[PDB]
């Protein structure tokens, strides 16, 4: 028996005792007893930055970037200390904007802002959404040597004090989330993101979970974030039960890299050899709201599945497939091969196409069996995965296909784990 992450509930799965490896879990580091108290300490004694109170002295306006619903940041723990310090520094609440760094996602709803930030904060401060398809809401900052123009939300660019908050987890393109990613793509225009999420970046072998140095995705969004600037970040890591295990604050690069150095010691989970069947999740609510995001569970499993193996994913998909643009690509391109011909041979850019490219990367290596009650089977079958009614059935089907030597690995927290093959094991 194992509980996979699945919406707000989890999912209780029975897996074959004689076939299944011990579950891949992140290392059990101690949670912080008082993470808000720790945030307070880190604001007074940050990494590579003056104390936030000293940074905020004499500033007339502030913009605080926060993640949208898809990231389970415990925002009030981070924001209450920040907001207290800004008030102490003399900034009035009307001088402070909380900007939801949607990237190219849809805007957060009023209810989501309350879920993300607490009723007290959502009611007291101006909270606005980034709109990536609205170029007019962005300021041009220059073009990188790789040819990517930097278009960043003007409300942030024009703020006296720039602050970003977030969460360091593995990421299938940028290696890890957090730090600079709140700026690029969090408040970057489609004119920027379409190129940065273009196949010239995404087909690179190091554009993958866990890779920073040498990953052009990370080199480029670091460069673009530095063209905008960021005076101060606060980032956390979360364990499997969503307790904060570390807080980093200060310089946008130095604090981020300190947080990554910690999370690298807990998120890696090794098997001695790749396996024919990998059971995984999309890390539950809120990440697994859409099929668009749940592709992350599929890419996360790739390092430990054998070529031609099967990934079995469970995800609640309570919000369905994703954006209208994302959904339209399945209708416009019934095969992944035709989709990849479209985007590889010409400069063809459609919102959210990058996740279809990631799904194509998955399907070049593995079959996928998809278990969900949030999207009908008939719909999922048009999404280049095989809908199966239960994980237990899906595993039984895969084990018959691969035979009596086949083994099962299981990753209950899905893309929040970094599975690796360690032959020395
Ligand atoms: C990372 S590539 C990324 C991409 C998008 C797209 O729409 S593309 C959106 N976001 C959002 O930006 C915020 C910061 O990202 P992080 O990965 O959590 O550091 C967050 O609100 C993401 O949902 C990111
Ligand atoms: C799913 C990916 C492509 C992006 O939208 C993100 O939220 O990380
Ligand atoms: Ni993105």
């Amino acid at each position: 028996r194992v509980t996979l992450d699945y919406g707000k509930t989890g999912l209780n799965v029975d897996l074959p005792d004689d076939r299944t490896l011990p579950p891949l879990t992140i290392r059990p580091a101690p949670p912080l007893d008082d993470p808000e108290a720790e945030v307070v300490r880190c604001l007074a004694e940050p990494i590579g930055s003056p104390p936030l109170l000293d940074l905020a002295r004499g500033k007339r306006s502030a913009c605080i970037l926060v993640c949208d619903i898809t990231r389970p940041v415990p925002n009030p723990v981070l924001l209450r200390p920040i907001l207290r310090t800004l008030h102490a520094a003399g900034l009035a609440t009307q001088d402070i904007l909380i900007l939801v760094a949607t990237g190219l996602h849809r805007p957060s709803t009023p209810a989501e802002k309350v879920e993300m930030l607490s009723e007290e904060i959502a009611r007291t401060y101006r909270v606005e959404d980034h709109y990536g398809t609205r170029l007019e809401e962005h300021t041009y900052l220059g073009t990188t040597p790789n040819g990517v123009p930097a278009w960043i939300d003007s409300r942030y660019v024009q703020a006296d004090l720039k602050i970003a908050t977030g969460l360091i987890e593995p990421h299938l393109m940028a290696g890890y989330s957090g730090g600079r990613k709140l700026i690029c793509p969090g408040i970057a225009a489609f004119e920027t993101v379409k190129l940065w999420h273009g196949p010239r970046f995404l087909e690179h072998p190091l554009a993958d979970c866990g890779f920073l140095e040498g990953n052009p995705v990370h080199e480029e969004n670091t460069r673009i974030a530095r063209m905008a600037g960021c005076d101060f970040i606060v980032n956390v890591t979360l364990d499997g039960a969503r307790r904060i295990t570390s807080v980093v604050a200060g310089d946008m690069e130095q604090a981020f890299l300190k947080g990554v150095a910690f999370v690298e010691t807990v998120v890696k989970a090794a098997v001695p050899a790749p396996v024919d069947v990998v059971v995984t999740s999309s890390a539950g609510h809120p990440l697994d709201l859409t099929f668009y995001q749940a592709v992350k569970g599929l890419t996360g499993a790739l390092p430990i599945v054998k070529p031609g193996g099967t990934i079995v994913i469970a995800a609640a998909l309570a919000e369905g497939l994703g954006s209208p643009e994302f959904q339209s690509l399945f209708e416009e391109h019934p095969t992944l091969e035709g989709f990849m011909e479209a985007i590889l041979k010409e400069e063809s850019f459609t919102v959210d196409q990058w996740q279809l490219e990631e799904l194509a990367k998955v399907r070049r290596k593995a079959r996928v069996k998809f278990v969900s009650d949030g999207v009908p089977a008939a719909v999922l079958s048009r999404c280049h995965v095989e809908p199966v009614a239960t994980v237990e059935l899906a595993v039984a089907q895969a084990l018959e296909q691969y035979g009596p030597e086949a083994r099962v690995a299981v990753i209950p927290k899905g893309p929040y784990v970094l599975p690796v093959v360690d032959p020395t094991l």
